[PDB]
């Protein structure tokens, strides 16, 4: 209720965090990563949901929000 706290353990990472609106959303992309089936553990730190993707770069997670963080 305080915060939720989502980790992402691995060798890396260079990351950037920034925000969305409509709806209000949380994004973190991470470089160095090739998406892989461990992506799924993500499940644990939504966000209303939690969707995660890559596009030959670069993974980028996404939290769609209940409330402002």
């Amino acid at each position: 209720d305080d915060t939720l706290s989502i980790r992402a353990d691995g060798d890396i990472a260079r990351y950037e965090v920034l925000e969305l609106a409509d709806p209000p959303r949380l994004a973190v992309d991470l470089f160095g990563v090739g998406l892989a089936t461990r992506a799924p553990r993500v499940k644990s730190g939504a966000l209303r949901d939690v969707r995660v993707g890559a596009h030959a770069d670069k993974v980028r997670l996404v939290l769609d929000v209940r409330g402002t963080m």
